């Protein structure tokens, strides 16, 4: 039977999300039938379920926006997809948390199947965001530096690899944790040049730590508040701090003096917006670019924990945690 | 005697600034002599004396960055200025609060003598800031809307007129005051399409007040804090909020959701930097363009109080006040 994770109300996922059976539709022409392979659980998925997000699928909705599916069949007039093909959603809002679906062929985009399933299941979001943010805001050349916060996130980790494979120098801010030393070695082996604490940055010894290497023209923010204020402080005259995450109650603060005399810029990044503003093919090249790095071992999936659709509540809970050790991946 | 308003230490103007007699230099070569006609007292002058500014002239310094003057005599090789010529400063830092001075010819710029001297004394700063902010961030067409705060300030007032001459629609936010009704009628007659309070803007009836007319792609900030976040809320997707002033302890606050899902941009504008990044001819073009609005009565001088250089403390005092009725102008 067809099992799906659906929420009829907006609220705390562990309460809102419930497992349901669904009848499949008909492959009526341009439609495509898929068997979900793996669906991660991401923060944007949680926010959506909570009702705090830029795009809200009508209730009752199927949870999830990212994941890999294998084509099982195609509609009378489907040209680009043959069964056995691997697909990911063309844009957010699809509802990936379900065993099987029938989707319009334009809501999907084929990915190579010669990559690790785990990579394919998590390629459409974090690595794309990381890549775009490195490209679309400042023109970075090898030797140039990038400063970021939440460096242990799915995005930060991907930014570290991509940056490295790009010939860039990353200075990464990580949250204070019991063993910040364990983390350091981890990211450093990911390509990270510098790993510093939210603390080491807000000390007085920062105006000089950043002395030997070139100041960053790009800052990546996902935290906000004082963390974000400190990122702004590390920027060179005219640099850009792109915010791509954070809390709805943890706003970004910009010094009047930093905006005027240092001419800093503050922007946002929304992958769904870029995907909707661009052609399917353009999203396709980005994927091709990311598969390239994968094949040459320069981009690797992060800690995965595969959970059967059956036990979504445990997975769901584990993702609500700020210190979640590994990415929860729903499998069916 | 050559009188000047100088400060040997940085700090509260009403304390640091004192009248000093000075010895004039020699018209050595490219130097240019001038008799100060009138010098306004601007916020950037205050921040300069106080010490909180991006360009600080070495102490002891003469106060003032704006003003009109007449050429008395020129140096051995002066090509463009003949005595009796009216000039203003080419860039900030010159030190205009004095009766007489000798400036290098490049530090000056001729102003047509067929504009009022009153206009000419406030032309090099506020109207320039306004016109640049209307041009350098968003490409506005006739019919487009713009929003600003501190609409009753020198800049705000110039924005209203220039925006009007530009065929644009302004929505002007004024601070709350005993009789916000007097102010409103004033600005409205300057061309302001709407005049609104800080209060009226933070109610709920705002998500709809902006329903009939088009949303602005441009927001002009001078306050910061909650007022700057409310200005932020009124922007159309992709809009820019430009900050050209405010308190050093009243930073700009950007909501995560606004930067991300609305793709809002936050910038700064510093006239002094634009003037240094650009050619004299480019400054001359700006000046000619502004002098044209004046000529046609589309840009008029703001209210002022003229004060002999003698009583400077009086004018200084008046200007450090948040509700200052008129621009304090020094005469010599």
């Amino acid at each position: 039977r067809v099992r799906a994770l659906v929420y009829g109300h907006h609220g705390d996922p562990a309460k809102v999300v419930e497992l349901k059976n669904l009848e499949l539709a008909a492959v009526r022409g341009s439609d495509v039938r898929v068997k979900m392979l793996a669906a991660p659980i991401n923060p944007s998925d949680i926010n959506m379920i909570q009702g705090n997000y830029g795009l809200l699928p009508e209730l009752p909705a199927v949870g999830g926006n990212e994941g890999v599916a294998q084509v099982v069949a195609v509609g009378s007039n489907v040209t680009g997809l043959k069964p056995g093909d691997w697909v990911i959603p063309a844009n957010a809002g699809l509802g990936t948390w379900r065993t099987e679906a029938v989707f319009s062929e334009e809501a999907l985009i084929q990915v190579p199947s010669d990559i690790p399933l785990q990579s394919a299941a998590t390629l459409g979001v974090n690595p794309c965001t990381a890549y775009r943010m490195l490209m679309d805001f400042e023109q970075l050349q090898p030797g140039d530096s990038v400063i970021q916060n939440a460096s242990n996130s799915g995005v930060g980790q991907a930014v570290i690899q991509i940056a490295a494979a790009l010939g860039l120098r990353t200075i990464n801010v990580v949250r204070d944790r019991p063993d910040i030393q364990k983390l350091s070695d981890r990211l450093k082996s990911l390509g990270a040049e510098h790993v510093i604490t939210e603390e080491e940055l807000r000390r007085p010894e920062m105006k000089n730590f950043f002395k030997d290497m070139p100041q960053p023209r790009l800052a990546l923010n996902c935290v906000g508040g004082k963390s974000s204020t400190e990122l702004l402080r590390q920027l060179a005259r005219g640099g850009t701090m792109v915010t791509y995450g954070g809390m709805a109650k943890q706003p970004v603060v910009a010094s009047v003096s930093l905006l005027i005399f240092k001419d800093l810029k503050l922007r946002g990044f929304w992958l769904s917006q870029w995907k909707k503003d661009h052609s399917p093919d353009q999203f396709k090249e980005l994927i091709l670019t990311l598969c390239d790095l994968i094949r040459r071992g320069q981009l690797t999936a992060p800690a995965c924990s595969q959970v059967p659709l059956q036990d979504y509540q445990s997975a769901l809970e584990a993702s609500m945690k700020p210190f979640i050790s590994s990415k929860q991946i729903l499998t069916m």
